[PDB]
């Protein structure tokens, strides 16, 4: 019999020894293997493979609980998504521009970088110590695994075309934003005044308007009596707010918010930038990065820093 000694896991923390016989593929021993993204499970064992880390599609009960605690989720289909993300996104390039770890364009990649630079300038906690642990690796330049994950927790494929606002809403569902709390008055000349409290992801998310300021002010909202009326912030706790419009026309101020979606092109297959105020405003292009002193352009998302806010209407 002829054996190599390998490493097995989910999570890449728990390591299991085995010993694989040289003869038989990987997947008539493990089931689906990997090494580095790159499915193995058809391969034989390469004695350059001695001493090597596979993640192994859980098949025991130990391995279905630490692929659980470590990614917060028992989809079957879950690793092998993540790993043939993780094929792709080792290959991306990943620069820094402004002192943010960007994306060197590839495979369709604006919105995952365009997202990638917007976690790097909002304080988020995510639950799965997957994402939290390559979130602190993408911020120190090292984004490949972070991104791969992105995929998998979005139900996406490298190459397909995606959204900033669905994608950053996904991630949101995976992070701590129970804290999070948003009153809202409805004004209508008829039903009258009602109050919701929102929580959690819908505290921090709003589509209508990229003005933090005019949704303090009260924006025009259908109410189900028949006519129009006025929703206004009463109150916001959260460290952040992203405001989302379809694209259109939208001058950015320095100073005035944290950073912003450009969207140029058709619904889908059009192409992100990333607008963020520093100093003057810089527009990073995946690798490319560009800055004026003004900007004046088409705007799908803002972000604003926030602590606690209460009106005074
Ligand atoms: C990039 C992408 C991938 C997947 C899906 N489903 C949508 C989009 C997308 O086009 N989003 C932009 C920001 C968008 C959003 C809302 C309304 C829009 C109307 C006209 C043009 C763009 C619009
Ligand atoms: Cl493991
Ligand atoms: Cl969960
Ligand atoms: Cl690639
Ligand atoms: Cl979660
Ligand atoms: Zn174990
Ligand atoms: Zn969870
Ligand atoms: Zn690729
Ligand atoms: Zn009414």
């Amino acid at each position: 019999v002829r054996t190599i000694k390998v490493f097995t896991t989910v999570d890449n923390i728990n390591l299991h020894t085995q010993v694989v016989d040289m003869s038989m593929t990987y997947g008539q021993q493990f089931g689906p293997t990997y090494l580095d993204g790159a499915d193995v499970t058809k391969i034989k064992p390469h004695n350059s493979h001695e001493g090597k880390t596979f993640y192994v599609l859980p098949n025991d009960d130990t391995l279905r609980v630490e692929a659980f605690e470590y990614y917060h989720t028992t989809d079957p289909s879950f690793l092998g998504r993540y790993m043939s993300a993780l094929n792709h996104t080792k290959k991306w390039k990943y620069p820094q521009v402004n002192g943010l770890t960007s994306i060197k364009w590839a495979d369709n990649n604006s919105y995952l970088a365009t997202a990638l630079l917007t976690l790097q300038q909002i304080e988020l906690k995510f639950n799965p110590p997957a994402l939290q642990d390559a979130y602190y690796r993408a911020r120190a330049g090292e984004a490949a695994n972070f991104c791969a994950l992105i995929l998998a927790y979005c139900n996406k494929t490298v190459g397909e075309l995606g959204d900033v606002r669905e994608t950053m809403s996904y991630l949101f569902q995976h992070a701590n934003l129970d804290s999070c709390k948003r009153v809202l008055n409805v004004v209508c000349k008829t039903c009258g005044q009602q109050q919701t409290t929102l929580k959690g992801v819908e505290a921090v998310m709003y589509m209508g308007t990229l003005s933090y300021e005019q949704f303090k002010k009260g924006v025009q909202i259908p109410c189900t009596c028949g006519k129009q009326a006025t929703k206004y912030l009463v109150q916001q706790e959260s460290p952040f707010v992203m405001m989302s419009a379809p694209p259109a026309q939208y001058e950015l101020k320095h100073g005035t918010f944290t950073c912003a979606s450009e969207y140029t092109g058709n619904y889908q297959c059009g192409h992100y930038k990333h607008i963020t105020s520093k100093e003057t405003l810089y527009c990073i292009d995946g690798a490319l990065l560009t800055k004026s002193s003004e900007y004046k352009g088409p705007i799908t998302d803002v972000f604003y820093k926030e602590n606690s806010y209460t009106t005074t209407i």
